[PDB]
């Protein structure tokens, strides 16, 4: 298995990342902060089409 570590990591400390001033588009059917998580975790390279 790979380290999984970026992951980890992300599901540990993934608020803590700085996004960018309204770095949050509006996405339909996800409230303000369901949009936010998505920004955060679509960082990921896994998620980057999410």
């Amino acid at each position: 298995e790979p380290t999984y570590d970026a992951e980890f990591q992300h599901f540990l400390r993934g608020n803590e990342i700085v996004l960018s001033a309204g770095s949050t588009p509006r996405i339909q059917g996800l409230t303000v902060e369901q949009a936010e998580a998505v920004v955060r975790l679509s960082c990921l390279p896994a998620f980057k089409d999410l």
